[PDB]
């Protein structure tokens, strides 16, 4: 019946990147310091998945002093190979020809690479954010390897420290992804054996995390990627939602209930769906926190406005969407494609999801993510860390309300 239950002293960490001038009255570790404290541990193995690498000056064509995490990361990733640590690195295959400097200078230390092409597989991309180290610790969040996502773009992930069966579950995904970047690769029909798992949606991972029981499972997209026992990134995120009984809080970059940049344009209201059940069916309080900068897609405003529409003090109906806008002063608006909440997870009374995706439908249908899921009763723990950072997000303010006039955000805004 039910599979066989994780004796590892697991211990999650949520770990953000708040970008320089981004203050909060009255605190975790940042992406920069757990990612170096990864590197200077690890002693046989890192994986990592990854869309690109910007991890330089001389990547983004700037000269950026905060560029500089960036750098140091990128010279302990160098010092790994040499000193007997297997490095694999998966990467997505750009659309067209560009520059990878800091892909040649792994390469060059000793790492192995591959290029995977998503495209010719899944007409998508591999979008998808993680490490595994050693096979015992992982990262799992929206940072990209990139000095951007160190200290000018806000990020959230988690780190699981001492959890080698949840960590070797999440190589089962990576060793997919490195099985595709070879070339004359297919997507089989059936994926063999020693990519598949036992632990899931319908029965998760028994773990003892931070000291007591919690059940947790990783999900992954696209389904063809999806091994029989793999549960999907969407029936995973839908299930959270279906089984809110207070409130659901999320924190998604962009949110669009469509298949983005489909030629003909294509209604995707699965989300969508799902948000207005929950808070019409079971009352649920469902607040959307949605990132804005100047890059935002404008149709995202009439669907966020559709939501907010719902709020009825007689239905119990109660949805409310804020934006998060990162201002950007004159040096830092130099910088391109920055300044910017990219975190993409969702928390209830009762669960934690921690993606790499945004939400809209090719990131679930197409395109390559992962997502944490983690269920554990008691109060405190990993669930209210999460809730704790989406209130101190949603009460800021850089939250504002979709009225807000555009010279107020701090930033370029085009959803305002
Ligand atoms: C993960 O496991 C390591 C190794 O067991 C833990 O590190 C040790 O913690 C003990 C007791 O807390 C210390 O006395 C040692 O100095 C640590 N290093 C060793 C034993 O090599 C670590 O605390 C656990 N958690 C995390 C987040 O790393
Ligand atoms: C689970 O254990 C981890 C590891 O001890 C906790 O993370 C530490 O939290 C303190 C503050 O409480 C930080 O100063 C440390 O830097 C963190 N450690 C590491 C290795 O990052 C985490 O808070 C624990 N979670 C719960 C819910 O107890």
């Amino acid at each position: 019946q039910r599979p066989a239950p994780c004796y590892d002293p697991c211990e999650a960490v949520l770990v953000e990147s708040i970008p320089e001038g981004l203050d909060f009255p009255n605190g975790n570790p940042s992406t920069s310091q757990a990612w170096l404290g990864l590197l200077a541990g690890a002693h046989s193995s890192l994986d990592i998945a990854s869309f690109y690498w910007t991890l330089t000056n001389n990547d983004t064509h700037t000269q950026e002093p905060s560029a500089q995490q960036g750098e140091e990361v990128l010279r302990q990733l160098q010092t790994l190979a040499p000193k007997g640590v297997n490095v694999r690195i998966a990467v997505s295959k750009p659309s067209g020809p560009q520059p990878q400097a800091d892909l040649q200078a792994l390469l060059q230390s000793g790492a192995q690479v591959r290029m995977v092409d998503m495209q010719k597989l899944t007409h998508g991309v591999l979008h998808t954010k993680f490490w595994v180290v050693d096979q015992t610790h992982f990262y799992l969040g929206s940072a990209n390897m990139d000095w951007r996502s160190l200290t000018q773009v806000k990020e959230l992930g988690v780190v699981m420290y001492n959890c080698s069966c949840l960590a070797r579950d999440l190589t089962k995904i990576f060793e997919a992804y490195w099985f595709l970047g070879q070339a004359g690769s297919s997507i089989p029909s059936t994926w063999p054996r020693f990519y598949d798992t036992r632990y899931n949606q319908e029965t998760p991972m028994e773990i003892c995390l931070n000291g007591t029981p919690a059940l947790a499972y990783l999900a992954s997209a696209p389904p063809p990627l999806c091994p029989s026992g793999r549960t999907p990134d969407l029936k995973a995120l839908l299930n959270v939602v279906d089984n809110a009984r207070s409130f659901i809080y999320v924190a998604v970059m962009n949110y669009l209930p469509t298949l983005e940049f489909s030629h003909p344009h294509r209604f995707w209201p699965a989300i969508d769906d799902g948000l207005r059940r929950a808070t019409y069916e079971r009352g649920v309080k469902v607040r959307l926190l949605i990132s804005c900068w100047g890059h935002s897609e404008p149709s995202m405003r009439a669907f966020l406005l559709s939501l907010a529409a719902l709020r009825d003090n007689h239905t119990h109906s109660d949805i409310q969407v804020k934006l998060f806008v990162v201002p950007a002063d004159e040096a830092q608006a130099r910088i391109p494609y920055a300044r910017v909440n990219h975190n993409k997870y969702m928390v209830t009374e009762r669960a934690t999801y921690i993606g790499t995706s945004n939400w809209s439908g090719n990131y679930f249908t197409e395109t390559a993510g992962t997502s944490l899921l983690v269920t554990q009763n008691g109060r405190g723990g990993l669930r209210s860390q999460l809730e704790a950072i989406f209130l101190r997000d949603w009460d800021s303010p850089y939250s504002h309300d979709l009225d807000t006039s555009a010279d107020s955000v701090g930033n370029a805004c085009r959803l305002l």
